């Protein structure tokens, strides 16, 4: 496998639908040596869950807290000397931000959250993360959405917090460099997720990207799996501060 | 003059070299009829500045409150039937966010501080002049930098604050649109104010420039001004969503 | 007017719905002393329509020709000093390359022969008008189209050409940098001209631009002649290398 | 090997330096059958060089010609079955169109070499190959650099045509997706080969790269091979119309 004997860290897990778990599989299956990391309450859920993956180690992190994410690494490095790589696969935003005209439901607050949890959890992670990371090929992946880059129905302050996102993504990949590590994004198209349900526009978002997209169809985990296990490994040096669409096309068309 | 009779709300007026400066010169110039905003013990300091411009009002307003933004409009809304455009000329993160290495210097607390102020603070300006500026060919315009498209040195969390802030443009131009808004940014070039003060390498930015750019110059507060003055104007009334970049043609060239 | 005195050539204009028109309507308003080109001919045609416009010349230039665009320049310098700016308002591709799945329809000849019109003729008009337009803040500007960084039906090898002239615009624009020429791009929105009824697409896109564009609307001559306008102003010598979108808002959503 | 079983024909193979050698040698690794194409009198070359890789074929192709890249899939018709890729690894522009000013050297005859050779050239292979790689998750790669999105001095002519290639590459993504084909290229940083030659100011590019990308390095053959060999694969299906840079970072920044 060409993750064979790698240490990665992934996020995110939380039903057997998550992108998180598609990256699990596609790992798993190239040799990588997996951990995960929780939310408070879905402990159990989550544990039972990434089982199949043999992992190192299952700990809790809300991205919320510098102490859960301070400790992640600590307790990490308790059972892994280095770390090879860390998976971001996780945001979060108010419901109310994710619904009806971006002016009318966007609040001080939910921006703020938004971007707290969904960007700067990324660079928190890298920050704790280096030490482990330094001088080994290491890498970083974070899941976007092309929401990011245009403007769309619903997504709204998300999409906003995406762009803060794949910033961070390009500053994070400057700063690291020097380390030797690799930082990078996949957008993913429209996945039907447990968080997808949060989205008011979901369904046509998801029906939309089949009729319009080049390939005609929806992508599914393992294609974005796949990827994200491509840009953690050795084949992928030469690849940081990019952006790396998996959707079937629909970034590249305009009109359908 | 091409803005003959319109009223135009300019923030960030700081000083005689402030972008906001030029911008009122330009607007001043093509007959719109302004007024200003200032922070904290700035009173006095913008109301000498901004004089020769015959304001209607020079009017107190921290971007860090919302109390604040919405009484800016209340009070707006007692000396103007309706309002033609918002100039947003405003940023602010803390100083460990703008020196040395993005992921040794960035906080969750410099992150939150940088996006609030410096994008927040743009959609919530559209969110409470919203219903002064409905339905009548109304304007938005915010200052941006080519750091948010690209990672450089020291510019750091600023970076990622203004990609936020152009997305937000974006979700802005989306949801104001409809009212007839067009919502804009234009990428200034380095030029040399006040705030730039706070960026470590500054006169690197601004000799980098000059000897790489086509034009083979720096550009200057009234060259930013005069495309903010034609962003709010009846001409521009085809443009929404876009960032222009009046940085002396930088943007478009890689090596020098 | 804010181009008083200024001596701009004009292509491209072909009736009164001609984007060259709106164009040409703009400038003259604005002051500017205009010449025009036509192909072969629509002499009379063009020589009527632009009598309006108090032409200093009314010359042949049929960009296919070296030898019409070097004389072209030899006549316009008969009349004119120096030259302030070329309005480079033309395209054209064999109607095969306009309809049908892409690489069904694409051809050699066709390829070669959209992109020798389409984009190789600005930097024709700009190795022969350069001498003219040395040292005096000229400017050029192309027309272009969202087909050149976006896929889409029908438009086909002219959006591949378009991408070709937007590259061109970026490189002429470093090459006469030097000389304080500044080199732009207006991308606009689907309007409906002559050349248009050769796209198969035409009525859909058109039609689609309203409906999903934040404006919710489509563009004018005047709104994309007034940009072309001000991008050939003292007001925009900070500009260069850029595209401005003029399609009330469609480049910057997705979905709709 | 993630390639097993695949049949891939790759274009470009000059020397134990080229991109095509990369490639080469990554898809075999993986389990690739190749077979390779020669111009003019490498017919020897190309055989001594690809032996290694136990081609099924090695065929002439001088993309000048409709005929050849006609005869070589119907030659390519007789080994195989079907076709799994096409890698264009593939350019071509006159000297005299790589040296100085762009707009100094710009001729309307290198300007159509440039743009039939480099960027036409991929359409015409995709359009002959296309019944061969019909409804197998076939895959096109091309390759291209940064000169397409960005002016730089010397690249001149190749840098626009590269930008016809890039929108060639959607269109023909676009074109070729009802097919399960998928249609990416991949942005290599400098890496010296026998065509880096042709390249004025080339030890300058180099150089640059490695001092001002985050990985603080030059990119090598294998990781662009990996990386076209990732695109050629099933883990892949979920990408098309993309742009995926191997140049240590290069693209995501600004200054050093
Ligand atoms: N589903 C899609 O269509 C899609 C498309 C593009 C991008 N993405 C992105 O992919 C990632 C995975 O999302 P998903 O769609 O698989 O949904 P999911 O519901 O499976 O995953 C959401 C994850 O975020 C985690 N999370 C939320 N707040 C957290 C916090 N404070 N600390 C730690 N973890 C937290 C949740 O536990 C959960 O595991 C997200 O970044 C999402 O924005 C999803
Ligand atoms: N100077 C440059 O090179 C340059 C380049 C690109 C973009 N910009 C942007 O242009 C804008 C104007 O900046 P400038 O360079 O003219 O500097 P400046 O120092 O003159 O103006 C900055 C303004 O931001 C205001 N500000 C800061 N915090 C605020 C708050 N909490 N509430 C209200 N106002 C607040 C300050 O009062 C000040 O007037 C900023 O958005 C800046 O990021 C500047
Ligand atoms: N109509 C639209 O929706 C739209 C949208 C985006 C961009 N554009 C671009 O704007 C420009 C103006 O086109 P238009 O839509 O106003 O159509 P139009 O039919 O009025 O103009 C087409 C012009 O190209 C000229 N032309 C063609 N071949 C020529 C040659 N060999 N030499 C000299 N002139 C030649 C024709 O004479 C004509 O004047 C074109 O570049 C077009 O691609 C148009
Ligand atoms: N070397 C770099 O730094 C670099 C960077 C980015 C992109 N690229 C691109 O990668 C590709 C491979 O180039 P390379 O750098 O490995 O150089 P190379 O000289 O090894 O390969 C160039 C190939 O193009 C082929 N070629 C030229 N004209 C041809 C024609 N008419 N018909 C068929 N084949 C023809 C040549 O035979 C040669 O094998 C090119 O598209 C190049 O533009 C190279
Ligand atoms: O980013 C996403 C994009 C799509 Cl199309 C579907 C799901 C996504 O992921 C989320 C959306 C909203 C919240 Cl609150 C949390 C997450 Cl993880
Ligand atoms: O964004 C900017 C970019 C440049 Cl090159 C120069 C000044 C800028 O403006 C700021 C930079 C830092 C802080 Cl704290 C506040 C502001 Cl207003
Ligand atoms: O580029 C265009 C885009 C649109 Cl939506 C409409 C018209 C356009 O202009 C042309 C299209 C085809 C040919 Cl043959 C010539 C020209 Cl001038
Ligand atoms: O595209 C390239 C970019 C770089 Cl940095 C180096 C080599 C490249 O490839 C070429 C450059 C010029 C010619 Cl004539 C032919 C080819 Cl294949």
């Amino acid at each position: 496998g060409f993750l064979a004997g790698k240490k990665i860290l992934i996020t995110g897990l939380l039903s057997n639908k998550s992108i998180a778990y598609g990256i699990a599989k596609a790992m798993h299956r190239e040799g990588a040596e997996l951990a995960f990391t929780y939310v408070g309450q879905f402990k159990d859920r989550v544990e039972k869950l990434c089982a199949e993956f043999n992992p190192a180690a299952v700990l809790p992190c809300d991205v919320i807290s510098d102490q859960e994410i301070k400790d992640l690494f600590v307790e990490l490095g308790k059972v892994w000397d280095g770390l090879d790589a860390i998976v971001h696969s996780i945001a979060f935003a108010p419901r109310d931000q994710l619904e009806g005209n971006f002016i009318d439901c966007v609040t001080r607050e939910g921006f703020s959250i938004a971007h707290d949890i969904s960007a700067y959890s990324f660079a928190a992670l890298a920050k704790e993360g280096r030490s482990m990371m330094k001088n080994r090929n290491a890498s970083m992946v974070a899941l976007t959405y092309i929401g990011a880059e245009k403007a769309m129905p619903s997504y709204n302050t998300m999409g906003v917090a995406k762009a803060s996102l794949e910033a961070t993504v390009r500053y994070t990949a400057l700063a690291l460099g020097e380390d030797g590590i690799k930082v990078n994004a996949v957008s993913a198209g429209p996945i039907k997720t447990l968080a997808a349900s949060g989205i008011s526009n979901f369904k046509k978002m998801l029906d939309y990207n089949a009729m319009v997209s080049p390939l005609k169809k929806n992508v599914d985990i393992m294609e974005v799996g796949n990827t994200v296990a491509f840009l953690c490994s050795d084949m992928a040096t030469g690849i940081t501060g990019e952006v790396v669409h998996v959707d079937a096309g629909y970034h590249c068309v305009s009109m359908g």
